[PDB]
């Protein structure tokens, strides 16, 4: 997961 907290 990529900051600030998005699911990839």
């Amino acid at each position: 997961l990529d900051p600030p907290x998005r699911w990839k």
